[PDB]
């Protein structure tokens, strides 16, 4: 699983 922002 996975889980970024910007």
């Amino acid at each position: 699983g996975y889980m970024l922002g910007s």
